[PDB]
């Protein structure tokens, strides 16, 4: 089997992407944030504290003839950005782009933190990291991909995120029309539960390539590119007037700037992030200070190849017995 679903930016900045997901019988379609940095499929629901729902579409398990309470199971998750959610668990039928999993754990939120409430466009998350990170207790549950994998034509999924435009998540096949040149594959460590890999270096604009190993995670659920302070300083030094602002919470730059590109290495291959992808717009409405899309990972504890980086590539998440990651230009 295969599946193919369009993923759509939630706003004009590509702050996140939503993908429609069918849950239950009859189907209830929710728009979920596909997150290769976590491993829980959780939804706003009829169980979510009413004051914490503000415009989201909810899953109502009592209206699904295939929903079953997973007795005694609870979940609770905290994300890198400080947000969180928790609740109980049902199993139900879940379909993405025509690919169906029966008995998928659907984690129903009883509580969500303010940032989730405040984002009316995201109805929940669909985790695509390794199932070892799943938070369900006392019986850990599998991701949608893990459950689907054996049925797929090939044990892979691909992320093809758009810049200010829709893109695609495919399951079970590689669309050879969706990228240019060849796909370069690189090793993955699953030791921390992430799609963790090592970039071979970087360049700023038309500058020379610096060969240096940068360990980090491919994370579709993180907006920005978080890299070591040395790398980030080298980038922003090429933008007149750019500075790190403790009050704003990272590098800012004059909105009048033209940003240089940023290149990262994948083996001997190179992925170029155009400068415009690095512009996250005014820090507050009407400001002439703009927020940068490349930020320091210092104090996160890990480098994160988030959407800024991934949307410059066609990315293969290869879930073979020994997982790997592939990157192609597009």
């Amino acid at each position: 089997s295969t599946g193919s679903a369009t993923t759509t930016p939630i706003d004009s900045l590509d702050d996140a992407y939503i993908t429609p997901v069918q849950i239950g019988t009859p189907a209830q379609t929710l728009n979920l944030d596909f997150d290769t940095g976590s491993s829980d499929l959780w939804v706003f629901s009829s169980e979510t504290t009413a004051s914490e729902v503000d415009g989201q579409t909810i899953y109502t398990p009592s209206k699904s003839t295939t929903a079953k309470l997973l007795s005694g199971a609870t979940w609770s998750i905290s994300y890198g950005d400080g947000s969180s959610s928790s609740g109980d668990v049902y199993t139900d039928t879940v379909s993405v782009g025509g690919l169906t999993v029966t008995g998928q754990a659907v984690e129903s939120a009883k509580k969500v933190s303010s940032s989730f409430t405040e984002d009316s466009t995201i109805d929940g998350l669909l985790g695509l990291a390794f199932s070892t990170l799943n938070t369900v207790s006392p019986t850990q549950q599998k991701t949608f991909f893990d459950n689907a994998k054996a049925s797929l034509d090939s044990p892979v999924f691909t992320a093809d995120l758009g810049y200010h435009a829709p893109g695609t998540y495919n399951f079970g096949f590689i669309d050879t029309t969706a990228y240019t040149g060849s796909i370069t594959y690189t090793a993955v460590s699953t030791k921390q539960g992430f799609w963790e890999w090592t970039s071979t270096g970087y360049a700023v604009g038309s500058g020379t390539f610096k060969s240096t190993s940068i360990d980090g995670i491919a994370d579709t659920g993180t907006t920005l590119l978080y890299l070591p302070a040395t790398v980030v300083s080298a980038y922003w030094a090429q933008v007149s007037g750019a500075k790190s602002s403790s009050s704003v919470g990272g590098y800012v730059f004059p909105c009048s700037a033209t940003l240089p590109s940023f290149t990262f290495g994948v083996g001997s291959a190179r992925i170029v992030i155009p400068g415009d992808y690095i512009d996250f717009g005014p820090i507050s409405t009407g400001s002439s200070s703009c927020f940068g899309g490349i930020q320091s990972s210092a104090g996160i504890g890990i480098n994160i190849f988030g959407d800024v980086a991934l949307k410059a590539a066609f990315v293969v998440f290869n879930g073979a017995t020994t997982p790997t990651l592939g990157f192609a230009s597009k």
